[PDB]
């Protein structure tokens, strides 16, 4: 009944009404129907490792610290749930979003010096932990 576009334009929205105002402590079942949407074996549809976080990704290519933080809680409340991701993505996208915030916080650097973000750090050890979510998934001996 509905495109790509349609559940790429309707997802976060679902996510950040789970996400801000519903307890997480009542989540046991959600890692059925979860999965059955984020694995690729288990609906049948022609899933894709770039098309399912698409969302995310337009806004690790150069949007700022200001949505990043509240992107990677969104990683963060979608792996406490048991959520497998291949390696190389999570390494490539969080590469990609570290030279990109990189590049602005030396433009911030530049812009106290024009004729010559920062407490996002403190996300930075979510970032840390979450990447022990897929070692403590993946790797495990």
């Amino acid at each position: 009944v509905i495109n790509q576009s349609v559940w790429e334009c309707i997802m976060p929205e679902w996510l950040e009404a789970i996400r801000t105002e519903v307890p997480d402590n009542q989540l046991k079942e959600f890692r059925e129907v979860l999965s059955k949407m984020f694995d690729i074996e288990l609906c049948p549809l022609p899933f894709s490792m770039e098309e399912m976080f698409g969302f995310i990704s337009c806004r690790f290519t150069g949007y700022p610290s200001s949505v990043q933080e509240q992107a990677l809680l969104w990683l963060h409340v979608l792996s406490e749930l048991d959520i497998m991701v291949p390696l190389q993505l999570l390494i490539s996208m969080f590469s990609d979003g570290v030279n990109s915030v990189k590049e602005l916080a030396n433009q911030r650097k530049s812009r106290v010096s024009e004729l010559a973000d920062e407490m996002n750090l403190n996300c930075f050890i979510l970032m840390f932990d979450l990447l022990l979510k897929q070692m403590e998934l993946q790797d495990d001996g």
